[PDB]
């Protein structure tokens, strides 16, 4: 494939994640970007990957596609069988991973902005709960700040699912390697340079300070299991948000549960969403 | 084709020419590296590019230095060299990084590199005095080369001729028409520039850049374009390029590009002189 994919994997082999994505960040700022919402190369339209039941006003899902070069469509299907029958769940696209290549945002907020338009749109009238894994809960997060912010719509709810938030990403940096290498091991295709560049940006975006907390309630849903090595003494390797106002634990680990166990994840977000309502 | 191309064309355009050297050289961290003059994947055996008289022996041979652009390789000396033949023996030696046959690993360090080259030349120069020439980075690779056959390898070359350097102390053209020197690049391309041999060229830029010793025993023949590459405005100073304390200085018409391109003979006949006068 790419010359930046095969720097990747000598990067990950040589247990040097955290300095390659620094790599990507930078070079991603010589693509070409849209510097405003309109000016987005995609159509961000949502896909509807579950329905819920026939006969308002029920929160709909949306979840929020993570960072992961790897990624795209794909990354809710697992969880979104145990939604059918019980939620409308739709999935929209982060920008700049589309294809001739997507651009890519500016900034933060302009890929947000983007992603709010296509939402509200598609979900109406309906109240939104955002649901994000990772990088993507991250996301999610931010989302729900700028629908508030900027276009008067704070979502119903947020599901975080396994966040790493700064600084609680002590064993996310620790258990890099086992990042890179999952990336690797996702592929169901060689990951393009271009989807690489879109994650460091995206990556680098995530890394800076951003701009209050959303008022919405949080679902936090964090693995019960340790992707890799953690000493007992240094501490809680568990994902965290502030204040959550429920804590969900689950069975696998920060990347099983949303394979093996997404059922698990599921049953605890069909439960809170009753609670909220 | 390669992102790496596409990403440089957009800094080349966008005025970034130094900000995407500098990722070039991050991102070259990551590529296959070795680490002893032994283990590099490459045959660094000069080529003969123009022959002396037959008439020999313990007369100076003249090696050429390849330089870093990752536009370049066995052509680089090719217009030069022809004003070489029936007055010098005309080696020009690879940098090591740019193969193929698969890619060619990159140095660890600049001096690996340099080891690598001081063995080939040493061979193949056999008995004979060898004074090294090369033009803008691969001139600045001449000195360094220099110094190190002299600390290294017990063997300062005869002289050192320096086409168009710019050192570290002397960079401000250099910037200033950097977007041009990218252009240049581009349109130097005899095919698209391998996103290989642009982190080669990163590479070798930090190289260049960092804390170098340690200064050559060797005579130093400077030679200077005669017109600026790009727009200059006075009062930044003299755009000219700079050596500190250079044997002989030699002025050719050209730019920093054209010098070698349109004045070859030029260049030559000032080298050939000088190589009279430093001999007899
Ligand atoms: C050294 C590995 C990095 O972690 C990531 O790349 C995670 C997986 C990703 O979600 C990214 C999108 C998380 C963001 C906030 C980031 O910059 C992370 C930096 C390191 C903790
Ligand atoms: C923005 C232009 C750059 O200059 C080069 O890349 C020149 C052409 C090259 O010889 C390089 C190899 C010279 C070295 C010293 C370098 O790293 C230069 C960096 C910038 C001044
Ligand atoms: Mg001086």
């Amino acid at each position: 494939a790419g010359m930046f994919r095969a720097l990747f994997r000598q990067a990950v082999e040589d247990d040097r994640y955290g300095e390659f994505l620094d790599v990507l960040a930078e070079a991603s700022a010589f693509r070409p970007q849209f510097a405003s919402p309109e000016a987005c190369s995609e159509r961000l339209d949502p896909v509807l990957l579950a329905g819920g039941p026939t006969d308002e006003g029920r929160a709909v899902l949306v979840g929020c596609t993570g960072t992961a070069a790897n990624g795209g469509p794909h990354e809710f299907l697992r969880l979104s069988t145990s939604f059918q029958e019980e939620r409308d769940f739709l999935a929209v696209p982060l920008p700049g991973y589309g294809t001739g290549t997507a651009l890519l945002p500016a900034d933060l907020d302009t890929a947000l902005d983007a992603q709010a338009r296509a939402i509200l749109r598609a979900a109406g009238d309906a109240p939104v709960v955002l649901l994000g894994h990772a990088g993507g809960a991250l996301l999610a997060h931010e989302l729900a700040f700028r629908l508030e912010r900027a276009h008067g719509a704070p979502p119903a709810g947020i599901v975080l699912v396994d966040p790493y938030p700064p600084g609680h990403q002590e064993p996310i940096e620790v258990w890099s390697r086992q990042l890179g290498e999952g990336l690797f091991a996702g592929e169901l295709e060689p990951m393009s340079d271009a989807r690489l560049l879109a994650m460091g940006r995206y990556a680098r975006f995530l890394a800076g300070p951003r701009p209050g907390r959303s008022s919405a309630p949080v679902l936090l849903v964090r693995a019960s299991e340790p992707l890799g090595d953690w000493q007992e003494e240094r501490g809680d390797w568990r994902a965290h948000w502030d204040l959550p106002h429920t804590v969900a634990d689950v069975p696998g680990d920060h990347f099983t549960m949303m394979r093996d166990h997404a059922p698990a994840v599921a049953e605890a977000v069909l439960s809170w969403l009753d609670a909220i309502e």
